């Protein structure tokens, strides 16, 4: 077992892109001297993510806080290769406002560093736990100045980030609130934060076969048939929405994951409406949990549905932030 990003890019359908055969664009190379490493953000079985300060990484932000992914110093050569593969996948996908973007890398001599965007508020689970008891207000949704509109904002941005990944034929395969970070301005950023975890000793991951999988977040066809698609990501999106509107509850609370659980879900059991979900939001969840994958809504359609649940002025505010992101270099 080794660390590996869970994302997979579809090459063709009758086939996944082999990230080892992708090129590494040396334009991402950043001098190690320009990085000052700081405190740990998360530490897992194979490596860690740490805060850092990057000097001259951005012409517009010559001193910038970043996050840095790295392996333990004992990492085998096959483990380093997987970090290269993650680097190549991020280069291949390109940037979007609602993913944790690649900013640079140190690959030339010594340990491999992946330099990514830093997300001030951390992961969505901890953010919801911090602000659970608190549950120009509309204008302050997308700023640093909890309400139902905050939850709907998170819901919308994850759909836009996921719509982007799907447009690149990328399947996440571990979409969950622990893999959604919140950056400055309450901007949602989807990622794979697995480097910060030990899935062999994590109650969110369950021994199945020769590995540990996020079964409570997985569509039936992924559990039984090992089939992962953008439509199985949609199922996980519905489970993620349950996390959000339960303000950080664990899915299927009090239920143990075992053979009984798999067949129960397969037989049609679904989670009840979380306490702070509206009827419109719960109907979205129910649609995402269709047994037939092709009955599940696309992320493009999900973005359209959720946008219509938000104030009109929210959409303009989002596109101003999105415009700033596209113009910034």
């Amino acid at each position: 077992p080794r660390y590996e990003i869970r994302w997979r890019v579809i090459e063709s359908i009758s086939i996944y892109v082999d990230p080892m055969q992708l090129p590494y664009d040396s334009r991402w190379e950043f001098p190690r001297d320009g990085l000052v490493l700081g405190r740990v953000l998360g530490s897992g079985a194979f490596g860690k993510v740490v805060e850092g300060t990057a000097y001259g990484l951005s012409r517009s932000q010559p001193v910038m806080k970043v996050a840095v992914k790295m392996l333990k110093p004992t990492a085998r050569s096959s483990e380093k290769q997987a970090l290269m593969s993650e680097l190549k996948i991020m280069t291949h996908l390109g940037p979007h406002l609602n993913i944790v973007n690649l900013l640079g890398a140190c690959t030339k001599s010594g340990p491999i560093y992946i330099i990514t965007e830093y997300c001030f508020y951390g992961d969505l689970v901890n953010y919801l736990h911090k602000n659970r008891d608190s549950f120009s207000e509309v204008k302050n949704l997308l700023s640093d100045d909890l309400t139902l509109l905050d939850l709907l904002s998170f819901t919308y941005q994850v759909a836009r980030g996921m719509e982007f990944l799907a447009s690149k034929n990328c399947v996440h395969r571990d979409l969950a609130a622990r893999n959604v970070l919140l950056a400055q301005g309450k901007i949602v950023k989807i990622c794979d934060f697995g480097l910060a975890r030990d899935i062999m000793h994590d109650s969110n991951y369950v021994s199945k076969g020769s590995t540990f999988l996020p079964v409570k977040w997985m569509a039936p066809e992924s559990i039984f048939d090992n089939l992962y698609t953008t439509l199985s990501d949609v199922w996980s999106y519905g489970i993620l929405l349950w996390e959000i509107f339960s303000l950080g509850g664990t899915p299927y609370p009090g239920m143990m994951v075992d053979s009984t659980f798999y067949n129960k879900i397969k037989s049609g059991y679904r989670m009840a409406k979380p306490d702070h979900a509206t009827s419109e939001v719960y109907e979205i969840m129910v649609k995402c949990w269709n047994s037939e994958p092709e009955k599940r809504p696309s992320f493009y359609h999900l973005s359209e549905i959720v946008e219509n649940l938000l104030p009109g002025q929210y959409k303009k505010s989002y596109e101003k932030i999105h415009l700033d992101f596209l113009k910034s270099d």
